[PDB]
């Protein structure tokens, strides 16, 4: 048989054309009719006698003889489409498959020529293997490697996927949805330039899409994640696969709490800054970077200064020539030397191996599905992959989260087929999305080999409700705070002679309304007979003093303006302190490192001194400066910091310890952004509030309402990256007794 020949041509191929090339030649012959649906599978067993397929089938047999299999009439009158053959889509279009519904991918792209590494979760790799993934890679998972190329696992699936009768349409391009002409008819899809009849009139009424980053469905909107700009560099190099260069370590990258000897050898040795690095040899040598701008400035990388991320990542502004030099030295400076020669990766352009790229912005997806119905037509909309969850890229999240999606899709798709309606399924699509986020090889199950679809195996008690039905009415379609504050020091007043509460402020600057507040904040602080004692200015900074001893409570006005009375805002952040405090448990003006008074948004006191918050940094390293790690000189009043004054659990607690690290960092430069935006905006609203201070009533109520609402939020936003940064004190503690052991 010419068609079976072409078929040990196909199974026997290494590249993508050579894969399309046996499709295309059985396309035009009729020997089997290539890719006609499931059952040619069942067929396809029988006229095939080599032993050495017997494990694959074997395998397969194995995976197909589930009970959440249904022995394949699951859902056979639906008919599905999957735009995007990722891995995240090649799992969709084959896992679909295999319950037997009518699958078809389609694809711009038509050659595997993405050479990068991915990451893979510990089930990754057991479900991947299931599918008999020793074929068509004899390294994969070769003892510790953990890492596989876009292109080889690609190939991979895809090779899996047609032994399983999905159909393929190369270099078509979605655009859109094609409304039903009229009722009972359901929804056909826009794609380009002009595909095959046999697709072009192919119709369906189930859509699962896994776009990618770039691309997001009809029907969703869109939110942003950003942090403070950090560019990144990737770069790859072909691999003699030489000794000298395979018995080099991998280092499992470099963070900046992480390794701060790393950097600090690098710069010894060439005075070079990074934030990341992550160091994969694989096939060919994968090197990921990110790091600071006027760092890359330095050697002139950039030209001109523009702040947007992707036009400072244009080609005509990069300096190319410099990207490849500092690649290089990046790369023989991290793995110190032990390679020897190096030589740039051979892409498929035809150039080195090297780009630049973003790690500050990703997409977000606030939704994972939608049931829209039309003319008696029931349509499904699901996300797997990197269009519902982009990630950051070296985390290595990217396959496995796809993955997860992957399941989920197929699992929520067979249920809606039995003509269950659209509350339940998307009500539970919307319960594992909420936990999506938060996947973890931590709260996984400890034990792998008992996997599958059934979402029961995967989080442990899912209270599938999280989400009532008449949430989602949205997703189907067809066709004065100064009062309670006031309350609440009413509350605190009971029986006080002297004590006459009339306003947020007045009432205060006689100073022994100090004494009583943190008396009943906590009793037994002062007798009774001394609350008599004290003098105005004593009393107020003896206040602020016990405040800062007991609950350790942020100073917002000093002693000065509380008996001048002119700036009552910062007394209401004060004593909002407090009023926050007891929400459950009790139910010289100007800045001279700024050179700038210090406008309340960022007015900040400094062990009693009264400088903005952003020139608080070192001077050598432009940080933030932590309890626990800074100490002023006082020659001069500049503000330094410390140094800155002049076997298998053992690689599993490595890359966790890694990737807590990062997140954490991660999450800082979260935090970072926060504050921007919010403090740029109460800049621009307390113009008015300071300037327009004789707005109405109401309107003076309303912008303190929302500036108490701000300040809480900076309250206990700071109260929880002070505890994350406690936890870099004493994690930083532990390494040095590591260290010590
Ligand atoms: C250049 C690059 C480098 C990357 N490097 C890394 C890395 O080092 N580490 C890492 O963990 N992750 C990396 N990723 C992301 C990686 O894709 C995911 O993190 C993970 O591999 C999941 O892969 P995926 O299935 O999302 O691929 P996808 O993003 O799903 O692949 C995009 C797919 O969508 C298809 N598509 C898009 N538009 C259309 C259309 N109109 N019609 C038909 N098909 C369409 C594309 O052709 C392609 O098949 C990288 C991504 C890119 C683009
Ligand atoms: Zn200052
Ligand atoms: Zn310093």
């Amino acid at each position: 048989n010419p068609a079976h020949a072409h078929f040990e041509s196909f199974l026997q191929a290494q590249l993508c054309q050579d894969v399309l090339s046996s499709f295309q030649e059985l396309c035009g012959a009729l020997g089997l009719e290539p890719g006609g649906g499931l059952p040619q599978y069942h067929k396809i067993k029988d006229q095939l006698n080599y032993w050495s397929a017997k494990s694959l089938w074997t395998k397969l047999d194995k995976r197909a003889g589930q009970p959440v299999y249904q022995q394949g009439r699951a859902c056979t009158s639906t008919k599905c489409l999957v735009v995007g053959a990722g891995p995240c889509g090649l799992r969709v279009a084959v896992e679909l498959a295999l319950l037997g519904a009518r699958v078809v991918l389609v694809e711009k792209r038509t050659k595997f020529s993405r050479h990068n590494v991915l990451h893979l979760w510990p089930f990754t790799i057991h479900d991947l293997r299931a599918l008999g993934a020793k074929k068509f890679y004899g390294r994969f998972c070769t003892g510790t490697l953990d890492h596989i190329s876009i292109r080889q696992l690609q190939l991979l699936l895809l090779k899996v996927a047609l032994l399983l009768g999905v159909e393929i349409h190369w270099g078509v391009t979605f655009t859109g949805l094609q409304p039903p002409p009229r009722k009972g008819s359901g929804w056909r899809a826009q794609l380009q330039p002009n595909p095959p009849a046999q697709l072009a009139n192919y119709e369906f009424d189930v859509l699962i899409s896994a776009a990618g980053g770039k691309f997001v469905p009809e029907g969703f909107k869109v939110r942003e994640m950003r942090g403070k700009l950090a560019i990144g560099i990737t770069a790859n190099f072909v691999n003699g696969r030489t000794v000298e260069e395979t018995q080099v370590p991998e280092i499992s990258g470099v963070a900046r709490i992480y390794n701060q000897s790393f950097f600090q050898s690098l710069l010894k040795a060439t005075g070079i800054d990074l934030e990341n690095i992550v160091y994969y040899k694989d096939d060919t040598h994968y090197f990921v970077m990110t790091a600071k701008k006027q760092c890359l400035l330095r050697l002139g990388v950039l030209r001109q200064d523009w702040p947007d991320t992707n036009r400072l990542l244009g080609s005509a502004n990069v300096v190319p020539e410099a990207l490849q030099r500092f690649t290089r030295a990046a790369a023989d400076f991290a793995t110190h030397g032990k390679l020897g020669k190096l030589e740039f990766a051979q892409d498929a352009h035809g150039q080195p191996d090297v780009s630049a790229f973003d790690f500050t912005s990703m997409m977000r997806a606030e939704s994972s599905a939608r049931v829209q119905e039309k003319h008696g037509a029931r349509l499904l909309l699901g996300l797997v992959g990197d269009c519902l969850v982009e990630p950051f890229w070296p985390l290595g999240t990217g396959v496995a989260r796809g993955f997860l999606a992957a399941f989920d899709a197929a699992w929520m798709v067979k249920r809606w087929a039995e003509g269950a309606e659209s509350l339940e399924v998307l009500a539970e699509r919307e319960s594992l999305y909420q936990l999506l986020s938060q996947t973890s090889p931590e709260n996984m199950h400890r034990n792998v080999a008992q996997y599958g679809l059934d979402p029961a195996t995967r989080y442990p008690n899912l209270n599938l409700r999280a989400v009532t039905p008449n949430q989602v009415r949205d997703l189907y379609d067809v066709l004065g705070t100064q009062e309670e504050l006031l309350r609440w020091c009413q509350e605190q007043t009971a029986g006080y002679p002297g004590v006459h509460v009339s306003d947020l402020s007045s009432s205060w600057a006689d100073g022994l309304a100090l004494c009583a507040l943190v008396y009943r904040l906590q009793p037994g602080l002062l007798e009774p007979s001394e609350l008599q004692g004290l003098g105005a200015l004593e009393a107020t900074a003896w206040a602020l003093k016990v405040a800062e001893n007991e609950l350790g409570i942020t100073p917002v006005v000093s002693a000065q303006a509380v008996v001048a009375g002119s700036d009552p805002l910062g007394l209401i952040a004060y004593l909002s302190h407090f009023h926050s405090a007891f929400k459950s448990m009790a139910h010289g003006d100007l800045c001279a490192l700024c050179g700038e008074h210090l406008y309340v948004l960022e007015r900040l006191c400094v062990n009693g001194h009264f400088f903005h918050r952003s020139c608080f940094r070192c001077h050598t390293c432009e940080a933030t400066l932590w309890p626990g790690g800074y100490e002023q000189h006082p020659g001069d009043g500049h503000f330094y910091c410390l140094q800155h004054l002049p076997l298998r659990r053992a690689k599993e607690e490595e890359m966790k310890r890694f990737c807590k690290a990062q997140t954490i960092q991660r999450r800082l430069n979260e935090i970072e952004a926060a504050l921007r935006e919010l403090e740029a905006e109460g800049v621009k609203l307390e113009l008015a509030l300071r300037r327009q201070s004789s707005s109405p009533e109401q309107q003076k109520k309303l912008w303190v309402g929302q500036l108490l609402q701000l300040v809480d939020k900076k309250n206990s936003l700071v109260a929880e990256e002070a505890e994350l940064m406690i936890t870099v004190q004493e994690l930083n503690l532990e390494e040095k007794q590591w260290q010590l052991d």
